[PDB]
């Protein structure tokens, strides 16, 4: 059948017939009038059945021969005289009119359906999600009216209570009862609002208009709101999203809905509210009017097991006005005050007139309701009852139903409502147990509800006690919440490619992920001996810093709102923000590169850049407070983050705004000096003190106190304890500023020689000038092999892959290799002794030198770039060569568009020759640079320098060249002037940032360099290899300075969050709106007090007469 | 004039990129020395005997649902932006200080008619 | 995905048709540049026949583009095809080439010295100018890139706007 509905759900049709009561309507021909009018006691008359079996009985006179023994007339039994079949009416209502064409779903099932099959319909078949609340609205059965005051408020909270909790509203569906005003509340307060409420309406099929219109299989129904005055039935309301229409077999009568509805309430309250929680989906009953069937229903619920509470609304109709009335005059449980029988029966006799016996009967039904006063809520809309029915509907389930504070909290957790938990579960004087709070935390973390994690920490949860191994090991192994498919992939990589099927994640495996994601020499606390030991054992399992471990969890699970929350709790705030930037950045890179599912890398990089911006904004806060302590914050060993450093973590993530912040640049400037005080010295004296060593003793240095924020070597720090003479020489030659100039003077004296060598004749054997040059380039290359081995990271292929990621290290490799190719050819050649340059091998070697020299001038940009101003312009050149590339590809096309016709028109009689490759490209390029070749244009002219080139067609070339230069200069050169001038500012801004970033790697490279330059560096090597075989900088803090520094960081995260709010709360946009939202409330309170004075005037006339 | 010519020119390039790419679904496989094969094969298969987005029935359904949901979000977010702006909150603030100011002097007039009752019920 | 479906999937991709046409077009200009720079005897060299084959078969491709354009109204198929710069220049570049091949090929060769025939000269010089259309057409292929394309499109918009400074 290709439909679960057709196979399972069943209709009902009165196959048998039973005529109406007795009476022929009028009109003597008794036989005719019988078949014409007479209803079946089914509910439909004889000609509506059609009931093919009964049809061959319709002809006789009907089914069932005549008088039929009046016992057997009433023997109508829906179980006996009515038949099932694969249903006809299930599809989609397409409400025509209204607006937007609101679209609902329906079905025509039998009341013989089992209760579970309806839950199988809503969820599996109609594709609905199981809710966290059900609101069963009973009330008016006949169309009524509400004060537009009382209308809109119930439409504020019945919505808001159903949006947040993903609730189902079970109505009657028919547009005559509560469903009208429930349905209207959907209208005014934007039921869509990007979050539709799954409003269901259960009605019986026998009483609804347009039954035929809803017939068909998966058919879109042209159903309309045509309230014909001649109609007798009800119209399906528009704004209800779903409908269940019981097929009682009869037509016309009500009744065959109340079973299914109550059984659906059971069938939902017998479902787990959420896989993590062990309650059932609660149910609440809401009331807007009522007759006897309603207040009887109210009694049922209070009697039920489990008891379903009730919310009555004073000011809405017959019952609800009464149920608040009788309830207000009542006491603790079960009473009327001594003289109230006369008054209350009169209200019954007036409010719903049955009269003095059915009043007293239903009055006794009202007694047993008021007995269970504890479950019923009487939210009265008059002034301020139960704080805005939202609270009342939701808090009503948190009343005398014996549910302990745990069960009270966990339900507000599933709903994701803290305002309830704050104001109604953490009420003054609550009876909390030992593990209830901790257990609710484990549920909030896994379900990713930060606002309860906040609430529980505030209300007494210590995350040191709640962070054991199995818990935090469980937290990674959860599908009960927002999970990361990226994590299980990262685990497969570190595990050599294997993944056993069950595989509960462990913490030693998370450690291998973080070590992989942070890279280099990072070593997590999960892979150490202390942890691996106690791990196999499981006070001693409590993680002294848990919020360092849940910040990683939140980030490996891609739970940002949890991450930013768990970040601002604890200490080491910048460090946690800079690790987090590196985790996501690596996850983004792996997620991008790894081809597993849809990318998710745009999400992770933004998460990285969010934490990377926090760290910068903190560093600015620290820096504006105390510049000296802020520089210490950059360089202290962390001891919880693998003995790393906040700079080292920012550099690790290529986080340029932190490295280009004016604190790092202020520190890097102070490491550049060393012990020297270059505030009260000058570069004249540093250079002179290099060439005149004894002048090292007459320039000023820094004390141990100015050097307290500056990281140092072990030896450098020991020599601050003592300033003697031999300490002032160590302090000088080991400064990065001194190593620099001491290398520039050697490098400038290098080029002066190597320029001299290349311009002067070169005999068979190298001159003294040339041996000094080979010594430099040789010893300089040993220096570079030393740089690679002592780089940072023990993984060799990374030492190499990072060293060739630098322009001037790649060119040195080319410049050094090329030079010894040149020296080999120069030196190892059979000299001729008649004329050099009869040896093509000596030529090659010399010409390699004459080109190798170019690498060594361009390298002066590495030394010029140490300056503030020069450096950025150096860095621009690369960024600008990259961006002009395509204007220059067009300029090269225009070149060959011209050079090939020019050469072909002027030189026809050419054989194939490699000169053709030159001549199509040579002169047209030199035209770009001012050379017009004025006397080679018009080769047939008298002033021509190419009169032999005159021939047929050569008059075309001046036209071609006129076009050529127009295109080059007047378009393509000025487009390029236009390019640069309109891209200068942002390339100059990036280039200041990139220069300030490379200034880290530059300066920190010079702590590592030896003292002596690259002719004399070999001494420093031989001394180092002699002291390596026979036998970086840290910020040393004493114990009282690590103390005062952590106090400094905490104080600056306070000022940060404070000033961030004070800026926001003091802004224009935020004061306009709080002004706006109070003129809301006041304007209501003036008309309220404007209404009261109207009720003060009435008293004046009252007390007057 | 560089910036606005460069901005138009990104737009015009992105427009011509339609005609360019959609021209290549139509092109044969072989380039214009060997394209003649693809022609002879096409004239041989034309005498002897563009791209559509095929959706099944359940994807035309889920797609029309997607469009309707996005016109909702469009009109909603267009109003929420407007109703939440400064100019619109200043004026609804303005138009209520109109009404309240009238209702204070109104209630400021009533209390003048409450004082008269005090002297009245006094004597 | 079977084997013969992976070949269909490849050669019928627009990215593949492109590069498969650029390599043929780049190898076209390399020949047609060689033909124009080297002496041209009475009969075309192998390099030049391959060039005529391209420009011929390439023109049949363009007649196919016009007929299979979109809209059955013929004068619209034509009016829309000549609304494109590089289709107009191909019409000039293709027509000019066969004027040139006709004069080059159908001339009474002299056998004492070429260029005593003013008709052979004209045909050759048409090739030496027709070559310009076929370089500029590399901007139609360079313009496939993000960055290059817009700068290509600027040149026209900027030649139009500088017109009156250049009249002065
Ligand atoms: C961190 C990375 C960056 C640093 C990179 C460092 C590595 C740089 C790598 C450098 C090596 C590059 C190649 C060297 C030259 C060989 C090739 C050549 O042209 O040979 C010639 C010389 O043949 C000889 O026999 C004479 C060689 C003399 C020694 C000079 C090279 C050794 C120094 C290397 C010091 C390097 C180590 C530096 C310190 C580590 C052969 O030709 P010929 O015999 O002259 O003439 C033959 C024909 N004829 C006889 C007819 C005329
Ligand atoms: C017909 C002639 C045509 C061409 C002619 C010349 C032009 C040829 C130009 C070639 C450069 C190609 C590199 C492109 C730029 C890439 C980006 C970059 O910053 O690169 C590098 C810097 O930039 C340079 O290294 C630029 C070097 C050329 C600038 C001019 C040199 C002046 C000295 C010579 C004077 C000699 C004069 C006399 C000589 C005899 C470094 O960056 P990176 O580490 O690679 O990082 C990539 C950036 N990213 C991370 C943001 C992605
Ligand atoms: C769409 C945009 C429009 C463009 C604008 C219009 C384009 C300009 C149009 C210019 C008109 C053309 C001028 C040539 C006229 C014929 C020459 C001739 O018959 O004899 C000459 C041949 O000389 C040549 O054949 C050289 C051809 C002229 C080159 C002009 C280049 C453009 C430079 C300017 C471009 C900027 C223009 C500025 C505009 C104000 C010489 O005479 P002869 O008797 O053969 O020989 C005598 C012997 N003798 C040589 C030994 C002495
Ligand atoms: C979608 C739109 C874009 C595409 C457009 C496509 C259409 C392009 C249109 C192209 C046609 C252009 C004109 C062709 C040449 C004729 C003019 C000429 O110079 O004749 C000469 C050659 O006269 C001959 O008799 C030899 C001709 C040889 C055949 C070459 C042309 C035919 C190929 C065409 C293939 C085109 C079709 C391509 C495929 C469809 C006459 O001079 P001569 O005899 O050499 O010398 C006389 C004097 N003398 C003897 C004293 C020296
Ligand atoms: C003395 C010399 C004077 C002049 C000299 C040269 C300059 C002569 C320039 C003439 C161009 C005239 C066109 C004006 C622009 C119109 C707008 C436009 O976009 O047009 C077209 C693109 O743009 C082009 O086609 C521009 C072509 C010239 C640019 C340079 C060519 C470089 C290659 C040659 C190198 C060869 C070098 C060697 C050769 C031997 C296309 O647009 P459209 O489809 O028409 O749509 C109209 C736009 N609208 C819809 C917005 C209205
Ligand atoms: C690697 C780094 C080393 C460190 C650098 C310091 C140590 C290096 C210092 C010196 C080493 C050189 C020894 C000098 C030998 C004297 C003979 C001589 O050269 O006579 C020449 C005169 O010219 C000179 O005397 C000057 C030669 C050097 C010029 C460059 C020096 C500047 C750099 C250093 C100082 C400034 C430092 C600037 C920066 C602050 C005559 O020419 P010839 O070639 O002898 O004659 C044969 C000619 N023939 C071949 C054509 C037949
Ligand atoms: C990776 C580095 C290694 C590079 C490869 C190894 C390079 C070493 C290669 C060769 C070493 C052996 C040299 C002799 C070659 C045989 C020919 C011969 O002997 O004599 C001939 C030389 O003919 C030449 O071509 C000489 C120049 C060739 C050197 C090319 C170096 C470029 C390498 C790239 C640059 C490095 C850049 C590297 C940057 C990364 C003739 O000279 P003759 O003997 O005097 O006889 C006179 C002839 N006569 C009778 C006609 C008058
Ligand atoms: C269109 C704009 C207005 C112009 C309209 C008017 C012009 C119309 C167009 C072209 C005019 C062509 C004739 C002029 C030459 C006469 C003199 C002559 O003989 O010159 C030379 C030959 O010249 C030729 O043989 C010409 C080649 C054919 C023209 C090719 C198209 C060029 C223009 C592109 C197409 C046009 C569209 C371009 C769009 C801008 C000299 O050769 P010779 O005689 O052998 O000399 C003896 C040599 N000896 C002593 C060394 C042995
Ligand atoms: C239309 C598209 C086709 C597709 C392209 C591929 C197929 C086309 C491939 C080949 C077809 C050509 C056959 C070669 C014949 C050999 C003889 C020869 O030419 O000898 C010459 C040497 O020069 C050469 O051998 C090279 C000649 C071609 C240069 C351009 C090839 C690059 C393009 C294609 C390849 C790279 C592709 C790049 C793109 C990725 C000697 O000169 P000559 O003229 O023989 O001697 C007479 C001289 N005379 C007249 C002065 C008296
Ligand atoms: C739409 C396309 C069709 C174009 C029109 C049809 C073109 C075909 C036209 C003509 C075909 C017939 C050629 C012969 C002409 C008569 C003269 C003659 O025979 O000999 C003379 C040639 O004199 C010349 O002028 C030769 C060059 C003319 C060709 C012009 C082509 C430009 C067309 C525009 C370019 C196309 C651009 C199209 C782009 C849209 C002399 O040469 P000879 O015979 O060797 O005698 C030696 C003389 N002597 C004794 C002095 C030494
Ligand atoms: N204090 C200080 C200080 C001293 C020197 C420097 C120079 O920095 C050198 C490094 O600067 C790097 N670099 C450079 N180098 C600039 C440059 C290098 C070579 C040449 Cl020929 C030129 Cl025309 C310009 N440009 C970069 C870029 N656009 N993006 C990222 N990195 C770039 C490059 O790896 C090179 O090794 C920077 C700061
Ligand atoms: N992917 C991709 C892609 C590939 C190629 C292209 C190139 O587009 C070609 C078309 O671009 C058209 N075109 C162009 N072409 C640019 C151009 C054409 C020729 C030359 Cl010589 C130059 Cl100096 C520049 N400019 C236009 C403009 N200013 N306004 C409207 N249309 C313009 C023109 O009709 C031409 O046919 C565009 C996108
Ligand atoms: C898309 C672009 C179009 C333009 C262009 O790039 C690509 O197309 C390329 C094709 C090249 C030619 C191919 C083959 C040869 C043969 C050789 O024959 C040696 C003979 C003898 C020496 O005497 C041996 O001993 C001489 C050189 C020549 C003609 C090339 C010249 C440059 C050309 C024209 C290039 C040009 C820059």
């Amino acid at each position: 059948q290709k439909s679960w509905i057709e196979s399972t759900l069943t209709k009902r049709e009165c196959v048998y017939i039973i005529p109406s009561s007795k009476d022929p309507h009028r009109c003597l021909p008794g036989c005719q009038i019988c078949q014409q009018l007479v209803r079946c006691f089914c509910g439909r008359l004889v000609k509506q059945h059609a009931c093919f079996t009964a049809s061959l009985a319709m002809k006789y006179s009907d089914v069932k021969l005549g008088e039929h023994f009046n016992q057997a007339i009433e023997e109508w039994s829906v179980e006996k005289h009515t038949e099932q079949s694969p249903t006809d009416a299930y599809g989609v209502i397409n409400f025509q009119g209204g607006s937007h064409s609101y679209r609902a779903k329906y079905v025509r099932l039998s009341y013989d359906t089992k209760p579970e099959i309806i839950l199988q319909l809503l969820l599996k078949e109609w594709q609905m999600e199981l809710p966290k609340l059900v609101i069963s609205v009973h009330g008016g059965m006949q169309k009524f009216e509400l004060h537009p005051r009382i209308k809109q408020l119930l439409g504020k909270g019945l919505i808001k209570a159903a949006v947040t909790t993903g609730a189902w509203i079970l109505t009657g569906g028919v547009n005559t009862g509560v469903a009208k005003h429930v349905g209207d509340a959907l209208k005014e307060h934007a039921s869509r609002s990007s979050r539709k409420i799954c409003t269901i309406g259960i009605a019986p099929w026998g009483v609804i208009e347009n039954r035929n219109d809803l017939v068909g299989r998966d058919v879109v129904a042209p159903y309309q709101t045509l309230l014909n005055p001649l109609s007798k039935l009800n119209v399906l309301n528009n704004l209800h999203s779903h409908f269940i229409l019981v097929d009682d077999g009869t037509v016309g009568k009500y009744g065959a809905e109340v079973r299914l509805r109550r059984e659906l309430e059971k069938t939902i309250n017998q479902q787990r509210i959420h896989a993590r929680i062990g309650q059932g989906v609660p149910v609440v009953a809401l009331i807007f009017e009522g007759g006897p069937n309603v207040i009887l229903t109210v009694l049922e619920y209070l009697q039920e097991s489990p008891p379903v509470p009730v919310v009555v609304c004073e000011g809405t109709g017959r019952a609800a006005d009464l149920l608040a009335y009788i309830h207000k005059q009542t006491e603790e449980g079960g009473n009327l005050p001594d003289a109230a029988e006369p008054d209350i029966i009169s209200t019954i006799k007036k409010t719903f007139n049955f009269g003095q016996s059915e009043a007293v009967h239903l009055f006794q039904t009202m007694m047993e309701c008021m007995k269970k006063k504890e479950l019923i809520t009487v939210f009265h809309i008059g002034s301020e009852d139960h704080q805005d029915i939202d609270v009342a509907i939701l808090t009503a389930l948190l009343k005398g139903t014996n549910a302990s504070a745990f069960d009270q909290l966990i339900l507000t957790l599933a709903w994701d409502r803290v305002d309830i938990a704050k104001n109604h579960v953490f009420v003054y004087g609550q009876q909390w147990l030992v593990g209830s709070l901790e257990q609710a935390m484990l549920d909030a973390l896994v379900m990713d509800r930060v606002s309860f994690v906040k609430l529980l920490i505030e209300n007494g949860v210590s995350m040191h006690k709640f962070l054991t191994i199995p818990r935090l090991e469980e937290l990674y192994n959860t599908k009960q919440g927002p999970t990361n498919p990226m994590l299980f992939h990262l685990i497969r990589d570190v595990k050599q490619g294997n993944l056993p099927p069950g595989y509960k994640i462990t913490l030693i495996d998370i450690g291998l992920v973080i070590e992989y994601l942070m890279g280099g020499t990072y070593r997590c606390t999960y892979t150490r001996k202390r942890f691996r030991l106690i791990y196999n054992s499981l006070e001693t399992k409590r993680f002294p810093y848990p919020l360092n471990e849940l910040l990683i969890w939140a980030c490996l699970m891609k739970r940002q709102v949890m991450a930013r929350f768990l970040w601002q709790h604890g200490e080491e705030s910048m460090a946690k923000a800079l690790v987090a930037c590196k985790i996501y950045r690596s996850m983004a890179y792996e997620a991008k590169q790894s081809d597993l599912v849809d990318d998710t890398s745009e999400e992770l990089k933004q998460y990285s850049n969010d934490f990377g911006q926090l760290a910068v904004e903190l560093l600015e806060q620290s820096f504006r407070q105390d510049e000296t302590m802020a520089m210490k914050l950059l360089t202290y060993e962390l001891k919880n983050w693998s003995n790393s450093t906040c700079l080292k973590l920012a550099v690790s993530s290529r986080l340029r705004p932190f490295v280009a912040h004016t604190c790092t640049q202020m520190l890097l400037s102070d490491m550049w000096m060393g012990r020297l005080n270059m505030r009260k010295n000058s570069w004249y004296k540093v250079i002179l003190s290099i060439l005149v060593p004894p002048a090292i003793l007459m320039l000023e240095y820094k004390t141990k106190a100015e050097m307290s924020h500056i990281p140092q070597s072990q030896d450098a720090h020991q020599m601050t304890m003592e300033l003697p003479i031999t300490r002032k020489f160590y302090a000088f030659y080991h400064a990065p500023i001194v190593k620099f100039w001491f290398n520039t003077l050697a490098y400038l004296g290098f080029l002066m020689l190597y320029t001299f060598v290349v311009l002067v004749k070169m005999e068979q054997l190298p001159s003294v000038q040339e041996w000094i040059v080979i010594a430099y380039i040789f010893t300089y290359a040993i220096e570079k092999v030393r740089e690679v081995f002592m780089s940072e990271a023990g993984k060799i292929s990374q030492k190499i892959k990072v060293w060739f990621s630098d322009y001037f290290n790649v060119s040195d490799t080319i410049a050094i290799i090329s030079f010894f190719v040149g020296f080999g050819l120069r030196f190892g050649a059979k000299w001729n002794y008649i004329n050099a340059y009869d040896n093509h091998v000596f030529v090659a070697g010399r010409l390699i030198y004459c080109l190798n020299i170019i690498f060594w001038y361009v390298r002066l940009l590495d030394f010029l770039a140490v300056n503030q101003q020069a450096g950025p312009y150096v860095m621009m050149i690369g960024k600008m060569v990259a961006n002009m590339f395509y204007i220059v590809v067009i300029m090269a096309l225009v070149l060959l568009s011209f050079g090939v016709p020019r050469k072909a028109i002027l030189y026809p009689h050419e054989e194939p020759s490699w000169s053709l490759a030159k001549d199509i490209v040579f002169h047209p390029y030199w035209m770009i640079f001012g050379e017009v070749y004025a006397y080679e244009i018009d080769v047939c002219a008298n002033d021509s320098t190419l009169p032999t080139i005159c021939g047929p067609g050569t008059w075309l070339t001046p036209f071609l060249q006129a076009v050529y230069l127009f295109v080059q200069y007047i378009i393509m050169v000025n487009l390029l002037i236009a390019f640069f001038n309109n891209v200068y500012l942002q390339v100059k801004a990036i280039s200041n940032i990139v220069w300030k970033y490379q200034r880290y790697h530059f300066i920190m490279a010079y702590h590592e360099k030896p003292v002596l330059p690259p002719p004399l560096i070999i001494l420093s090597h031989i001394v180092s290899l002699f002291c390596c075989v026979c036998k970086g900088p840290k910020l040393f803090l004493t114990e009282e300075d690590q103390k005062k520094l952590h106090d400094f960081e905490e104080q600056c995260v306070e000022m940060y969050f404070d000033e961030k709010d004070d800026k926001f709360n003091s802004g224009s946009e935020e004061r306009i709106r709080v002004t706006f939202e109070r003129v809301e409330q006041m304007s209501i309170q003036i008309k309220e007090v404007g209404d009261r004075v109207n009720y003060i005037k009435r008293s004046l006339q009252s007390l007057d007469s």
